[PDB]
């Protein structure tokens, strides 16, 4: 009854694109990484999650590393060992989200943090990158069955899309991303988090709508959706639409931003989308690259 | 008389605004906050180092105007959980010299000369790490402020809704700065984690930023800064004062009853800096007529 927003799926999909074709206009670019590149990348992310004891397919690594090789900002891009960093570290905290919380061993997962931070980035960037990691896997770990996470996912909104700046990732991903683009005016706009509470809405929002299933599935509780009857048509295109205009107005102030922080940001939130629906962890409520790692 | 003095003012909602305020805090969260009493050699401690700060960029701070400063620390921290008083005078400093920048013409802005100033302060007062991040909030909490001066971002941000404008505040206000150098206050491990991850500046956002907007509209319609909720509604139409003004209430509300699924001592830190932020707010002369000797602007 609400354990599926199935029907939806194409009308939803189709107003997302055509908010983002009236609002954003230029399409997100996907990073192509070299083979090289690749294999370097993958190889780190086994090393960072070897001391946990699970294995991670290539595909999966794959599946959760299509969100930085279509959500960064290709033209602007200067350092590509910090957009290496980002592509491991989203990687192996992808895997921490999908953990039974039994398998969380921060004595042995925060020293490969470390060493993943130090060789990609410089002295101070490494300090700033590894904080933001250690902050979301700590919190990622903490809010498993919270209190604080219940009130915050039930009551509003509001509330919902505050829990998100740091559940999502992406204050994290704004900080180990800043140094990708040595912009000093976008480095500010991480460090203060504004780059994060400005792009939290359109990411969760477009997350939230094709993991649903999924997360029901599961018992997860933190999804926007839950907070409508989606089993109610009226109420969930309401629902939808009060969503829509949040996404809407965070973009147009978006563009007030400079031309290159606006470019990163709505990049950002525009491939979030187009990863998500040709990802096929976003598919199925349970398929071999997001089934929960127990 | 070209100028829209009837949106120039709260003036005419002030008791009947503070009244409401008072009666939302006593409904919510019932206990009184508590305020800090420092010794004689305390505050003149801070004081000397308030004045050795800001001495760099030219401008002579009264005791007077300091006490004005530093009222909101010793009214909105959490006196009953304190473990650590030299954490405690970090931030009477840190919190009053920024408040000077917060009040100086940006032309006075140098941070060649004081930056070095707010890392010798997070140095004496805190160990190496947590050093480290009371420098970073100060560092981007006074770079924030200046970047922003007349910056389309913020009358962006400012013009275009509550959700957007509260979204500036989180750091312009400088409650992340100040939870970030008022964790090691505790030592309270989930207090830590709440404000190293900002959500502990997410949920006290509003509450502190609603009252501040209040009292100090005045002063800032007549100053031309633009950083104040009221400036979203009519001020001048009653009707649509009161609906707004009771949206923020709610805003509020919201907030605290969510605060209190947080662990007991987060909770009681949260509570006791939104009340504490009102009570310190309705008593000090920074907030009670537009310009006077402790809330002007400090000119180049
Ligand atoms: C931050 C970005 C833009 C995106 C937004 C959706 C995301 C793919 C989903 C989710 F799985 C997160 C919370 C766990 C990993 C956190 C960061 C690194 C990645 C957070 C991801
Ligand atoms: C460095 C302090 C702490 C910063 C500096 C200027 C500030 C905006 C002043 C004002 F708005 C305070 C007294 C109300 C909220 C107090 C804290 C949370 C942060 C308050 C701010
Ligand atoms: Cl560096
Ligand atoms: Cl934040
Ligand atoms: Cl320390
Ligand atoms: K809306
Ligand atoms: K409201
Ligand atoms: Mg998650
Ligand atoms: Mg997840
Ligand atoms: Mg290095
Ligand atoms: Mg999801
Ligand atoms: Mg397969
Ligand atoms: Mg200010
Ligand atoms: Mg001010
Ligand atoms: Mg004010
Ligand atoms: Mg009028």
């Amino acid at each position: 009854g609400r354990s599926s927003v199935r029907p939806y799926l194409e009308e939803c999909t189709r107003r997302f694109q055509e908010m983002f074709d009236r609002h954003v206009v230029t399409r997100p670019t996907k990073v192509e990484l070299t083979d090289a590149e690749l294999r370097e990348v993958i190889d780190d992310c086994n090393a960072a999650v070897a001391p946990l004891g699970k294995t991670v397919s290539d595909e999966r690594w794959i599946s959760y590393v299509g969100v930085v090789l279509w959500s960064q900002s290709p033209r602007h891009i200067k350092d590509m060992e910090a957009f290496k960093a980002v592509c491991v570290l989203n990687c192996v905290t992808f895997v921490w989200d999908d953990m039974d919380p039994a398998l969380h061993d921060f004595g042995l997962f925060l020293p490969q943090l470390r060493k993943i931070c130090e060789k990609y980035y410089g002295p101070e960037d490494a300090e700033v990158a590894y904080e933001a990691a250690r902050a979301f896997v700590t919190s990622d770990h903490m809010f498993r069955d919270s209190p604080i996470k219940a009130a915050l996912c039930t009551t509003s909104p509001e509330q919902y899309f505050r829990f998100r700046v740091t559940d999502i990732g992406v204050d994290f991903w704004m900080k180990m991303s800043y140094p990708i683009y040595r912009h000093p005016e976008f480095t500010e706009h991480a460090k203060t988090s504004l780059a994060a509470r400005m792009t939290t809405r359109g990411l969760t929002i477009v997350n939230d709508f094709y993991s649903y299933d999924r997360e029901v599935s599961l018992g997860q509780i933190t999804n926007c959706f839950r907070l409508c009857d989606v089993s109610d048509e009226t109420a969930f295109k309401e629902f939808f639409q009060a969503r829509l205009d949040d996404m809407i107005e965070d973009i147009e102030c978006i563009k007030a931003f400079d031309q290159l922080t606006q470019d990163v940001f709505l990049d950002l939130i525009y491939g979030n989308f187009v990863w998500t629906t040709s990802n096929k962890r976003y598919k199925t409520a349970v398929n071999d690259v997001n089934s929960r790692i127990q």
